[PDB]
C-alpha cells in the first residue's frame, strides 16, 4: 500500500466504424476451447502509458490508426491468494484511419454488436459489453477467469 | 509484462449533490505550500478492487455513503526511470445516504464547480476537472507531480 503493489495491466478495446456502426472484433480460427468472438487488446509495457498501449495494440494487430480512445471502465480479476490482480482498462473509439491488415483477412470482422452473443464469443464479452457500451462501468471478479460483477463497495473491509 | 508491474493505486471520487448540483470537495487549513481545494480519494489496498476502495474513502473521509460509483478517466503518473507508475482512478457519483461528519466540520465544503480555480485547488485540480466533467478521460504526466496531458498513444514505441 501508499506506493506499489503487483498489477498486470491489459486493455481491451471496441473500436466502431462510425459509417455501419459496426463495431471489430477478432474472428479467428482455434480449437474447440478457445474459439470465439474477442475483442482486440493486449499487455501494457512499464513505462508506456495505459491509452497509448490500447492504441499501440489496436495498431500492430489490426492495422487501424486510432486517433484517440475514450475509457469506458474497468475490469477486476484476483486470484485466491489476492495479492496480486489483473486490471483491464477497456476503451472505445470511432475516429481512425488505415484499413485491415491483409496479414487479417479471416482473422478479423465488422460485426454488429447484436451479432455477439456469450455463446460464440470469449468468456465475459457479453460483461464486457455492458462496459463498453455504458450500462456498467466497474466489473470485478474473485477468480482469475470467474464472473465479473458490478463493484459497489462490497468487500472485508474490518481484515 | 504480461502479468503484474509495480503500480500505485488510487482513487478520486468527484461526489455531486443531486439537489444543488455543488460537489463535494476538501477544504481544509494548512500550510502555505499545501493549501488548496482537493477531491477526496486514497490508496487502493492491496486484495481490494479499486471502485470498492473508492466508496470506502469517501465514506472513511466523509461520511457520506455512497450507493456506487460511475467511471470517469485515469490519471497516469511516471518518475524519472519509468520503472513504477501511479495509477489515478477518477469516478463521479451523485446517489447516496448520510450526511458529513460532524469532525470535519470546516474540512469539508460543498461548492459550485465554478468556484474551483488553479489558484485555489490542489495541484492538476483543473486537469481532474476536465476527467470528471468527461471533456477528457486518459491524462499523462511524464513526472511524478508534471501536468497532466491527454494521452493519444505518444511514445518512444521503438524501445
Amino acid at each position: 500500500l501508499t506506493r506499489t503493489q503487483p498489477v498486470e495491466l491489459v486493455t481491451m478495446v471496441m473500436v466502431t466504424d462510425p459509417e455501419t456502426q459496426r463495431v471489430l472484433v477478432e474472428d479467428k480460427v482455434n480449437v474447440p476451447w478457445k474459439a470465439g468472438h474477442s475483442f482486440p487488446g493486449g499487455h501494457v509495457e512499464v513505462g508506456e502509458p495505459c491509452a497509448t498501449a490500447a492504441i499501440r495494440e489496436v495498431f500492430e494487430e489490426t492495422g487501424l490508426r486510432l486517433s484517440g480512445v475514450t475509457f469506458c471502465g474497468t475490469c477486476e480479476w484476483f486470484d485466491d491468494d489476492r495479492q496480486h490482480r489483473k486490471l483491464g482498462l477497456l476503451y472505445r473509439a470511432s475516429n481512425f484511419t488505415g484499413t485491415l491488415k491483409a496479414s487479417a483477412e479471416g482473422q478479423l470482422s465488422w460485426l454488429p454488436i447484436t451479432a455477439l452473443t456469450r455463446e460464440n464469443s470469449a468468456a465475459s464479452l457479453p460483461e464486457f459489453l455492458q462496459v463498453f457500451t455504458g450500462t456498467a462501468s466497474t466489473l470485478v471478479s474473485d477468480s482469475w477467469n470467474g464472473n465479473l460483477r458490478i463493484d459497489e463497495g462490497h468487500h472485508h473491509h474490518h481484515h
